DNA sequence: CGATCCGCTACG
DNA sequence: CGTAGCTGATCG
């Protein structure tokens, strides 16, 4: 599986563009191999080191461990009860170096770290290069402005009526849109709601070989690379471990349903994440992700022509900003998070998890990283 | 109990 | 695309 050597490689290359950046030690990059290939890419890898080099030197720390914060919360608890919100942030709050009153929106690349070590959010904005923006705004452009497609049916659909938070009517942007507002998700294999005593599938979304979602992987290869290279900075056993369970479920055509599809899908996923989704102009109330593993680091892309995004997370006490091309690594089923509306058009790639294809391909889910593994 | 959960299936 | 069916666990 060529995409799967290629994502490796821009994770070891981004690493060895870091290590010099830290060594004061200029690494020079000579193989003949996929970065050379992609000057793009190896460019982009670039300005991922200078972000993340960036954020390994602003570490705030909560006085809890996310593992006593993980044995409170509830197999579903998302935010939406009250009561006990106020329980979590009672019994686990911000601590000194966080609490503030008023606290300035943070614009400085950043992490937070637990009492443990363990890195729960990190902040990289100005993250990802022009360029591949562009490669990334083309290709949501293309699904988004599709006369027939998902987002535009879907609009037009429920547009006959003017419980599911994530495409709730009054969350998307109103009028007039470059890109019809909508959701979107995309996996080589996951299981259908309330069903997971049986085989994984690919998702509907990407089972026509023609269709817009496979039309849609087409288009971002470069950019789930350098997605997933960042992950491998910031998690680096996760990353192996996603791929691993990727190439065994290529490999074994007795871990899926419809073997033959999850293979031409696998063959064309540039990423070490299970899922992905894309949310096309529409604001995110404060909640937690509770369907992917509590240890899972998700990752956020955002993109579009505005100018005042913000991300909230109110257990840090901390807003931070938002803007095109920023990427935010969390524990989402951890940290509460939030994006209010904004002046403009937006969407988000929300990367994610399903611990049990790590079960099926025999691979353990490890446990969230420590920084200092940045420095080994 | 009913409602909910980043959903698939066969049909129209 | 939508609709109804289907699953099992959580949550109020
Ligand atoms: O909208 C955003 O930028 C962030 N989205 C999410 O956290 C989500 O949809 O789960
Ligand atoms: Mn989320």
């Amino acid at each position: 599986l060529p995409s799967l050597l290629l994502i490796d490689e821009a994770a070891a290359v981004l690493g060895r563009m870091i290590q010099g950046l830290r060594t004061g030690i200029p690494y020079i990059h000579t193989e003949n191999d996929s970065i050379k290939a992609n000057p793009i890419l190896r460019t982009a890898l670039w300005q991922a080191a200078y972000v993340l080099e960036k954020a390994y030197r602003r570490r705030y720390r909560v006085p809890w461990t996310a593992r006593r914060y993980m044995r409170e919360l509830t197999p579903r608890q998302d935010g939406r009860n009250a009561n006990r919100e106020a329980v979590m942030a009672k019994e686990f709050p911000p601590g000194a170096e966080l609490n503030s009153d008023h606290p300035v929106q943070e614009i400085l690349p950043a992490m937070i770290i637990d009492a443990e070590d363990h890195i729960l959010f990190c902040y990289l904005p100005s993250c990802v290069s022009p360029a591949i923006m562009t490669i990334i705004d083309a290709a949501v452009g293309t699904l988004a402005t599709t006369k027939d497609g998902h987002l535009q049916k879907k609009s037009r659909a429920r547009e006959g009526e003017r419980a599911n938070w994530r495409e709730a009517l009054d969350l998307f942007r109103q009028g007039a849109c470059k890109m019809t507002p909508g959701v979107l998700t995309f996996a080589p294999a996951w299981w259908p709601v309330g069903h997971e005593n049986q085989l994984p599938g690919p998702a509907s979304t990407l089972k026509p070989p023609k269709g817009e979602g496979r039309m849609f992987l087409s288009d971002i290869p470069i950019a789930s690379a350098l997605v997933g290279a960042i992950l491998a900075q910031i998690n680096q056993p996760l990353f192996e471990s996603g791929v691993k369970v990727l190439r065994e479920l290529y490999s074994n055509s007795k871990l899926t349903k419809d073997h033959s599809t999850v293979s031409k899908i696998i063959e064309i996923w540039f990423s070490p994440f299970s899922s992905l989704s894309l949310i096309v102009n529409r604001a995110t109330p404060i909640h937690r992700d509770t369907s992917g593993p509590i240890e899972g680091m998700d990752i956020l892309v955002t993109g579009g022509n505005y100018s005042n995004g913000v991300l909230v997370t109110p257990s840090f006490n901390r807003r931070w900003t938002y803007n095109p091309g920023c990427v935010v690594a969390l524990l989402g089923k951890l940290v509460l998070h939030g994006v209010p509306e904004v002046d403009g058009e937006r969407y988000c790639m929300a990367h994610f998890w399903r611990e049990r294809l790590f079960d099926a391909a025999g691979v353990p889910f490890p446990y969230p990283s420590k920084w200092q593994e940045s420095y080994t």
